């Protein structure tokens, strides 16, 4: 009883809805949530709008799924209006298509929630149930979603953390070993004031192989490209912004493909599913500093390495940037400004 | 060997600080901070400020500690200067100081790195060491410390994680069990798109007692009280200029003396030591649904252990506020307003 | 509807009473125990017994409470029979009790389960309650509890990882800094094939101070110590008839008289809970190492912690064995030597 | 310098070779292991032992380099020794392919630790190195490394965690939707002291998708297999010997190929890595039960899924069991004895 639906396009999602939504939900019993799509006009709107990635269906319902996680009363569903004519002229085939899905999905809705003063007497007279207005004059938030699509870092704080990874630029840094890419991941991500992700590689070999590589083998090698995952999501979970990856897709491919001989189909799965906004290449130009910690002080195979790494980013077409200053400030101010070129804003 | 020193109050540190730092610690093969105190000039500043809790120097340095945890080319020291002129008169006094605070420590510096150009020659005339100028036009940040202790919540991307718990507005909710504080909580985290904590007693009672509070005993009293800070410290370290706190140490004590007979000295060196920004209390009004986990459904037991919670919080003189409506619309809108009367943001 | 109860002292719980509950409660809706106390009685049967630690009416009650939390229709109850007649007399007076236990505590059973046959007409004749027998010949465990608490480490298979912390042997090694208890400790675990703690200490200070000590202040000194515990408590659930701990609540307490001037009532506390069975003390036999996170390099204050840490084991009246060998390999075999002569079995 | 050398199958590994090697280890500055390896003498070993799994040069790699994680001065390192007549008459060719392999891999011992008094003086003649006798009499441990293979269950306190995986007899069960397995699994790891593993789908679908499965896609049905393995892992490496899986890889195939339309090739590689002792498949005599998270409460849909999972099971060609009996007791009991059948152990 009680039954509560918010209509929304929800593209994407913002704290106005949160508290649309909340305000709704704790004066029904349960409250559904129905959000529409359709490909062409979601094209479009991904295209003019500033998105890293471009979201689908269940990446919207994962968005709406995961906000409202630990409030039990409220159910999402999905539906197509293809072949209908844009707002505000397809007010009729709409409704017959939402009642049609109602219909279908068993809702029996009470009231329609809704913060639109126009459309609450177009609602009563197609759906022919009740709206209530919610903040009608906008005083808790003032901020529309197309101000977020054009310029989402003015309103950072109005995104939620399931729908920043759509906005978040992505930094991968690519590099030989010890050529610092661990300290300069962390100085950008401290002077930036957000958050980075380890390579995932170093902590499996030590938590799975005693701190030795010898017992790597081929199995082994999906797990850890599947675990670097796992940190690429925390790290764009809770960035300020920007979020910084240690380690590519590519790096790992290359491992598994000059020790084991043979390519792995989940790591090219991974390597197709995640693209990155920056991708950027350091040299082996930096001398060799004697550590203790790896015996692989040979250049040759550095430089077979990082040639392998050159031809399989040509291979998959990724885009990247090479810095060749051998000195450390001046590798870190280059990477300063290219990130703040990726930012927009010029001088 | 190419030892760099940098001179700061760091009161705040901000991105500003962090900027300097990194630049001059690429650059050196070891940076040493030295943090000067003085204990009235620090107290009169804490006063004129917004932040919530006054920090200690042994705070500050932990500021400093943590942000650098990942940088090992980077040590920390304090000063003190007490009974010297104030800046720029006491050039002479606190020159002389200093000096012997890095005889006392060890330290020969070789390089000053500063951000200050009018400051260069007194540092170079004074403590005999060549000064080296970081970002002299403040390009990379433009804000002050001065802005940033008046209004922080304008400048909150400059404000580090470390130093966020000392300028997050900490909200205590209190309540009965199954009155709907932990709801609430998520609702008032979820609009303000911040971070909360839950109660670690519940989490404490399923994972060591079988989800059973008959084994419960006095000395586990302890450490329940002390897994809720831990949970406390994590929501203040991440939040979004608010903080939303599910249960206060005053409750723990209220069930620790009413089943065992006797307080516990640490949970109230806690109480003394943990202060909170707004404290809300809420009522018995909703009224009690069998749920069979607790025994204790009657109102007198509900209504005593609230009387109790208003005498314990009274004996600590602690300021609190009464919320008496029975629906959870209208509460939650009273926690909102409550809430944004805290902010301070003016009209 | 449809319920079930168990009796028994379950002094200690193994897998035969295991298997009877779970054979039990396979078959009725709900499943109640009720263990009965007698405070002379329990007394003397620990006396008789292998046990490390006296177990109380809340420590069992945890017992049975987490060896079924997963199974949700089992519900645990504590009984007093003092002032009780003796044996054989013992079966009116206690059915009375019982029968007005179950009546305050509402319960209205429906079948008693148990697995003695000479014990069961007299249920039927006393309590007025069907019984049914479950492995009457105890095919599937005939080990009796007898046999485990006089010989534990025989039956180790049969004894929970709940009951386990009652009979593990818990050692304690304690020493100077930079001695080698680490490896000491994970070389006595390995050989072993057992679980080790490690000290919270270090942890806390590089997790919550950068890795400095100089942040350290009164309050946290009793986190540390309470971290501590919670490396105790797991190694001692999952062990191989012993675990061994690196560091006791005595030097976390010495740590804070010394570098606080006064001690601290939680740590204190914990002395008095926590004791245990052997305490090994090292000396400063081995030269000092260099690490670069101590500023004491001086032999002076090493010495000093020792004689404060040998008259603060004094001072509680702690019994402790004193290791006086300057090679590694010597220590190591009187180590072994003292842990093999305290668990008593020779071969 | 002083380095020691090792010499040893190791197969399997115990706590004598443990206890010789860390009396070895606390003696010299640097240990240095050498595994020898014959493929055809290891799978005659393996086809006369009792062993689950039969481990690679790698695996056994594994195996030392995870036992001695935390003692830095441990190398390991792995020798092929094809077409060599067996012990003790190829003591010729043995000693030249072992200096070619020390020239190789840069070794110069000084020292070789072994526990054969006879081997000692051949050791001394062929390879010219002094030996030192570690517990010539086998006080520590007198079992034998075929009495292990023979019977592992007999000398389990002897198996390290490492090798533990080879020796445990893992038992996989299969149910339809809300059949109760969960509960049949915590039960069997309850009555037999040890230790299970959680389908990691539901926890995934939690944790990553709100609680509903809605929003589940291709690219997510290769995280939860893997998700799965790392339940599997844990479950297997503190088993009391026999572990519980609670649900197979192909259930995950079964899903994938039913929802998406298509296989997986990871999920497909990890069946074929993960091989399981036992299977049992329970089917749907339980009657479908209302609750609200399912809208497929019809049966033909569990029947679908029964029938799918038959067929890949037989396409796999892989052995399992059906239990058709209704009542839980009995299909309990069922699974005692089926697991006590693949024990071996009788009356
Ligand atoms: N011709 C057509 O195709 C048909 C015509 C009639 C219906 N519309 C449908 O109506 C749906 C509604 O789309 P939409 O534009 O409203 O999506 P939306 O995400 O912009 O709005 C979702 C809801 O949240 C409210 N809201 C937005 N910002 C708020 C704030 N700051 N504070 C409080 N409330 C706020 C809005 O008033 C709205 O009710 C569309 O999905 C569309 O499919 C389309
Ligand atoms: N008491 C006296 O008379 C004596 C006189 C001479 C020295 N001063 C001492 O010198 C110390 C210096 O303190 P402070 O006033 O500089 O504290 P501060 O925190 O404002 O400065 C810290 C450092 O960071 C630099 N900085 C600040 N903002 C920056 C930005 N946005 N970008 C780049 N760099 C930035 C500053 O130039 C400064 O060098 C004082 O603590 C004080 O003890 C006092
Ligand atoms: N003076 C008297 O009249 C008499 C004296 C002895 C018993 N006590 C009463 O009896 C109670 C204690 O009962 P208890 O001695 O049976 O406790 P218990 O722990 O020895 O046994 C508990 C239950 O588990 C069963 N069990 C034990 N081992 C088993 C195995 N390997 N397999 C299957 N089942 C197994 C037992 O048959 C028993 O039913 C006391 O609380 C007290 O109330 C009174
Ligand atoms: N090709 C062949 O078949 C044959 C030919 C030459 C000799 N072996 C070679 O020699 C080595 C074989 O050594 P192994 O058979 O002794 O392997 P092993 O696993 O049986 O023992 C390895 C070491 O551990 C010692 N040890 C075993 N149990 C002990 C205990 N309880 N306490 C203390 N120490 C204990 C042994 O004395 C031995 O030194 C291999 O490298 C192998 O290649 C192979």
């Amino acid at each position: 009883k009680t039954i509560g639906v918010v209509f929304g396009k929800f593209y994407p999602l913002h704290t106005g809805h949160i508290y649309l939504i909340q305000r709704a939900c704790s004066q029904v019993d349960e409250l559904h949530i129905i959000m529409g799509f359709d490909d062409t006009r979601d094209r479009a709107l991904f295209e003019d709008s500033a998105m890293s990635q471009q979201p689908t269906v269940p990446d919207r319902l994962r968005w709406l799924l995961q906000t409202f996680k630990y409030q039990k009363n409220i159910r999402i569903h999905a539906f197509n209006e293809e072949g209908m004519e844009p707002y505000p002229h397809g007010w009729d085939v709409w409704s017959n298509g939402i009642k049609k899905f109602m219909a279908e999905k068993g809702i029996q809705p009470d009231l329609i929630y809704t913060s639109e003063e126009a459309d609450a007497p177009q609602y009563m007279e197609h759906l022919g149930i009740e709206t209530v207005l919610v903040d009608p004059k906008r005083t808790f938030m003032s901020i529309s979603g197309a101000q977020i699509r054009e310029n989402p870092f003015r309103y950072w704080e109005y995104i939620p953390t399931e729908v920043k990874p759509f906005f978040v630029r992505t930094v991968a840094i690519l590099g030989g070993e010890s050529s610092g890419k661990s300290t300069l991941v962390n100085k950008l991500a401290n002077i930036f004031n957000t958050t980075s992700a380890w390579e995932y590689g170093r902590d499996y070999v030590f938590s799975h192989l005693g701190g030795d590589e010898i017992a790597l083998q081929y199995s082994d090698y999906d797990k850890i490209a599947l675990g670097h995952a796992q940190y690429i999501d925390f790290a764009v979970k809770y960035a300020n912004k920007v979020a910084f990856i240690d380690t590519d897709f590519v790096t790992t491919q290359a491992f598994c493909k000059k020790y084991e001989g043979r390519e792995h189909p989940f790591v090219q799965a991974l390597i197709d599913e995640y693209r990155f906004d920056l991708v950027i290449l350091l040299e082996n130009n930096t001398p060799w500093v004697a550590d203790g910690l790896r015996s692989l002080g040979s250049s040759v195979d550095r430089k077979e390495f990082q040639n392998l790494l050159v031809e399989m980013l040509e291979e998959n077409n990724i885009e990247f940037v090479r810095v060749e200053e051998e000195d450390y400030d001046s590798r870190f101010l280059r990477c300063v400004e290219l990130v703040r070129e990726m930012m927009g804003e010029q001088r």
